[PDB]
C-alpha cells in the first residue's frame, strides 16, 4: 500500500549526553514485512563522541517489525499520518537517556526526527570510557494503553573485559492517525537483534542492522 516491500529511510538526530552536544544523520533501507533493515550513520557535529555510540543505537524504526497476520500492526496502520514515541532508558550505574522521535512518511521515504538527552553517565563507567561491545538480543513487551502502545524491556550492553551493563527501557508509542482508524493489538512481544556491521574513524561512521519479529506467547496454558 503506502508501506512497500522495500522502504528507504532517512534520520536526523540532535542531542546532548553529559552536556556534550551533537548531531547525526543517517540513511538506510529495509524490508518492513520481513522485519529487517540497515542504517548507515554519520556523526556530523560534535564528533568524535566522548561516549560509546552504543547508547544511541536504539534511537536510530518500528515500521520494520515483522508482524504475523493475527497481530494488528499499530505502526504500519498509522500511515500516511505516522507516529511518534518517547522513551526513557535507565542504566543501572546511574546514566539516564531520554529520546523523543517523530516518524512521518514523505514521498516514499520514512523520515525520522529524533531528539536525545543523556545525563549522569559516570565519567569512570564504560559508556564514557567507551569500553562497550554492543547489545545483547532482547524482547520488548508491548502493552496497549489509552490508544497507544507501552513498550517495556531490559537490555544489556556487553563490556570489554566481559560482563554487562544493564538498562531498562520504557517507551510510549502514539499514533498521529485518528483512533477510529486503528485496530489495536492485545499484549504481544517483539524479539530484536541489533548488530553493528561496520564502524570507522572512532565511531563517527557506523552501520547497523536490526531484525525484529512480533509474536504472541506460545507457552501452554489452561
Amino acid at each position: 500500500e503506502l508501506i512497500k516491500e522495500n522502504m528507504p529511510t532517512k534520520l536526523y538526530m540532535e542531542g546532548t549526553v553529559n552536556n556534550h552536544h551533537f548531531k547525526c544523520t543517517s540513511e538506510g533501507e529495509g524490508k518492513p514485512y520481513e522485519g529487517t533493515q540497515t542504517m548507515r550513520i554519520k556523526v556530523v557535529e560534535g564528533g568524535p563522541l566522548p561516549f560509546a555510540f552504543d547508547i544511541l543505537a536504539t534511537s536510530f524504526s518500528r515500521t520494520f517489525i515483522k508482524h504475523p497476520p493475527g497481530i494488528p500492526d499499530f505502526f504500519k496502520q498509522s500511515f500516511p499520518e505516522g507516529f511518534t514515541w518517547e522513551r526513557v532508558t535507565t542504566y543501572e550505574d546511574g546514566g539516564v537517556l531520554t529520546a523523543t522521535q517523530d516518524t512521518s512518511l514523505q514521498d516514499g521515504c520514512l523520515i525520522y526526527n529524533v531528539k536525545v538527552r543523556g545525563v549522569n553517565f559516570p565519567s569512570n563507567g564504560p559508556v564514557m570510557q567507551k569500553k562497550t561491545l554492543g547489545w545483547e538480543a532482547s524482547t520488548e513487551t508491548m502493552y496497549p494503553a489509552d490508544g497507544g502502545l507501552e513498550g517495556r524491556c531490559d537490555m544489556a550492553l556487553k563490556l570489554v573485559g566481559g560482563g554487562h551493563l544493564i538498562c531498562n527501557l520504557k517507551t510510549t508509542y502514539r499514533s498521529k492517525k485518528p483512533a477510529t482508524k486503528l485496530k489495536m493489538p492485545g499484549v504481544y512481544y517483539v524479539d530484536h537483534r541489533l548488530e553493528r556491521i561496520k564502524e570507522a574513524d572512532d565511531e563517527t561512521y557506523v552501520e547497523q542492522h536490526e531484525v525484529a519479529v512480533a509474536r504472541y506467547c506460545d507457552l501452554p496454558s489452561k
